């Protein structure tokens, strides 16, 4: 007869822990972010074998874009090429693009590593070096790695404020990330301040486990997961978020898979009645905000179904 | 023996109402929107203590961007500053940025309310007023409230057409929000026309409960929830959407939390061989389209499981 | 007594096939795409009744934008209008905008098919043709169809590489689309190579069922569904994706519903100290990446609940 009570105790433990008496429903989320911080860029680079100085001040309008699709982008490094115009120009000296005569490459060939339409004419590029010219924007962008000191390294000091509004459409419940009457002067901490939504990017990378400088050198992808485990029952009601960080970057470190996060941005203008384009290769950090959760509310039908499923179980337990 | 029939009646009530005989599947959605309307802007503003006239016509290409991430943006107000260039300039007179001598502020200090790198030199700004200069884009943008009459108030008359395509991957079912052979000349109404997807922004604000002018003064965020409650069984098949509107804005009304929705847009160009930037502080309404739903189809396994779980229930009910 | 074994056989059938012993949890996805390919555009068009030649080379920075909201856009056709400035100009000759005298149209009228504010003055447009002028950007963009040969037809030869990172937050499981030590030189095939994520757009349209030329003529919307059916149990562990393609475009083919996918892009500049705008009507293909799935792991509670639910079932089966 002791088993008759042990089974009932296990049933009660299951009902309490698993919350089998509640209907659980998914979450509908909306995110709004604001990034603040200014960076003083001052460095020296080598463009086309010539030393150049990059100096300036970047404010919020110079390194980011408004949030779109629960994600915002923070720019950290750039390579600029100015004065490009459509025409004919030799390709960059490379093993695939090198030639000794015009027969080395054929007209109309398209190479994956090239940004021009080949025309088959091996012209001298520089210092008795011959490459076969292509029809594209000229001059061809120099193939170089990102600067070894990150240009916008101070971006590790920027602060992002996140507002999350969640709704459970089946129930009549909607709430927000920032409750009224809460401090707005915060720097997020795992234990000291786990609820104020102001995050520091360097702190995010510190908790996750990487170094901000190395990632910002070639860009990357990170994600801020906001988990909502909400109990909406009147007796025990609690609906608060939990913040975690996870690097979504693949860390391929292989040139064939395009490691890191980067893209190309184009600005078109006119000079001396000639159309021109300037190309900025931008390396940055892409922050995703993955908001997930569920909400449970008491339901009579679910409780009845669970009790019915348990009734035969403990009946057999008594019988056996 | 009457309880033996009452339990069975409740059994059938639960089975019919809760649809316990149906496997339920989430929804995969795709949204495509088109916003139309032109606004004639004509007003007078005060920039740097001087009266200026803003007059023009804004078409679809001048106040919105293509939909990205199930959300589109509608511009409603702006503050323009043209002719900025990198250099040294005094900051705007403010309690934090004010000084009587050069010792008031230190070089290299960064202030959250300032957009420049401080250099520590208290120079005259205007009319025997001294502030310590910073290195940034100059002249520093004037911090002022949005114009009391909303510039793009006529944006309340714009019309948005929404096309939603939903799919249930587990089942072989996909459908669209606009069925064939339906009127395309519509203005959405709660009761008169609840299925045609052409919405008027002013009407959205009217059903939601706010006023378009006040929200458009400082921006805001709304969400157009499209709920799909679809029964895919052949006997009783119905898959139609229901439209609701909900304001996702936090309505903080506190300057520390950045009330409303706004951002900064930058346009870079060259003038007299000098690089320059023009900055537009844009206030607008961000419309989100939260599409959620589920689809249920008859499943033998679910029906068998429910019947088995309730068999012990009514057996005990008869026994007791 | 044979039924006593048949019921148990169906019991095992349901438990094995339906995986009723597993707790199933949804998926959290992050997508990162890279599109490559250059198109040599060379064609002749008719603008304002005059023959013009469009020739150039488009690289990755000239026909696409960085991925935002699990979707990327590839431009395929464009119509350019340059030199627009704010002012008064007659509208395009149309049945709605035609007039014989100034009384034909009234000042301030807003027509849906026009992009200007009517001022009520029927002036000559061209060759003894009278339309009433409007205040807007001038000259009014010509109402013409897209060029019959798609300008960026070669966009069917572009290649897109997709990296998907999925996480099951409830369990301690995260994985990626590209496993280590796998070939990166691929062209996706239904049977020959179903796991390498390099897709050719022409191949996507071939598997889906349409022709790339017709779709690219007026634009369209497509979706690449990545389905993750993952079993995380140690005995039988497999978590691999399956790729499918589906056209999300409505295919309305009715002018009132705006068939295809297109938008208007604006570039603002200054010429001779006069503000000017150039408008590009862009037709392109919007690729969506709908990632969905679920992950199941063994749970004792679910197994106990299913066993309790089915115990009464087979008990009645024996009794009956
Ligand atoms: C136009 C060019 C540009 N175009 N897009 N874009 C961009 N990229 C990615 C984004 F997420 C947002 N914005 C930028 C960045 C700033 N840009 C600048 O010229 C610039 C501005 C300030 C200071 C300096 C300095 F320090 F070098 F002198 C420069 Cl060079
Ligand atoms: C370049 C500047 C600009 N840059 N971005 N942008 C923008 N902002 C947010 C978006 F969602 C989309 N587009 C705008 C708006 C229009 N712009 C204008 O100059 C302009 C155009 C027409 C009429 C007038 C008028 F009435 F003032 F004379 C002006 Cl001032
Ligand atoms: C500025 C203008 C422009 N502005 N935005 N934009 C755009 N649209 C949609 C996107 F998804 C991304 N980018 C474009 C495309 C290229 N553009 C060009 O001028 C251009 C460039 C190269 C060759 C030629 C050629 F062949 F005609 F000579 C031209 Cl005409
Ligand atoms: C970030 O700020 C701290 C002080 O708040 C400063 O010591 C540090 O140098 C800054 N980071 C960079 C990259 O300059
Ligand atoms: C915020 O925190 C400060 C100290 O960090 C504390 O003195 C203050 O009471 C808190 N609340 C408000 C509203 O400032
Ligand atoms: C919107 O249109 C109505 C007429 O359709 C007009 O009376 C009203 O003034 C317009 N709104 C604004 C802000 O002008
Ligand atoms: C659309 O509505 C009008 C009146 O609002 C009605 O006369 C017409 O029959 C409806 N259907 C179509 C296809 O126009
Ligand atoms: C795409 O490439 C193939 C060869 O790889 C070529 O035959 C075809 O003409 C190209 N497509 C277009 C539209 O030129
Ligand atoms: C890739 O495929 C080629 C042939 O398609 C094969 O020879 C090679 O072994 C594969 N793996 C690698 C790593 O190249």
């Amino acid at each position: 007869w002791i088993f008759h009570a042990l089974v009932f105790s296990y049933i009660s433990f299951a009902l309490i822990s698993d919350k089998r008496y509640q209907k659980k429903e998914p979450l509908i989320s909306s995110v709004h972010t604001k990034v603040k911080g200014i960076a003083e860029v001052k460095a020296e680079i080598l463009e086309n074998g010539m030393k150049k100085m990059v100096s300036g001040v970047f404010d919020t309008a110079d390194y980011t874009f408004p949030l779109q699709g629960n994600s915002f982008f923070v720019m950290t490094n750039f390579i600029k090429t100015e004065g490009q115009q459509q025409g004919l120009c030799p390709d960059f000296p490379t093993a695939r693009t090198i030639c000794s005569s015009d027969r080395g490459c054929k007209k109309g060939r398209m190479d994956p590593q090239s940004k021009g339409i080949q025309t088959g004419r091996c012209v001298v590029y520089k210092e008795r070096l011959k490459t076969c010219e292509v029809s594209a924007w000229c001059p061809i962008e120099e193939v170089k790695d990102a600067p070894r000191p990150a240009l916008l390294n101070s971006a590790e000091n920027f602060t992002v404020l996140i507002k999350n509004n969640i709704d459970f459409p089946g129930h009549n419940y909607t709430t927000r990330n920032i409750l009224p009457g809460v401090n707005i002067t915060c720097t997020f901490h795992k234990t000291q301040n786990p609820q104020c939504p102001i995050f520091r990017l360097g702190d995010i990378f510190q908790e996750t486990g990487d170094s901000f400088s190395d990632v910002a050198i070639q860009g990357g992808i990170m994600g801020i997961e906001i988990y909502w485990d909400c109990n909406l029952d009147g007796w025990f009601h609690h609906c608060r978020p939990k913040y975690s960080f996870r690097r979504l970057d693949d860390k391929t470190t292989s040139e064939s898979l395009y490691p890191g996060y980067n893209f190309r941005y184009a600005k078109y203008y006119k000079e001396n009645n000639v159309e021109k384009r300037t190309l900025i290769k931008v390396f940055g950090i892409r922050f995703d905000i993955l908001v997930f959760g569920t909400g449970g509310k008491f339901n009579v039908i679910q409780l009845a179904v669970y009790i019915g499923s348990v009734i035969s179980y403990f009946g057999l337990a008594t019988v056996f």
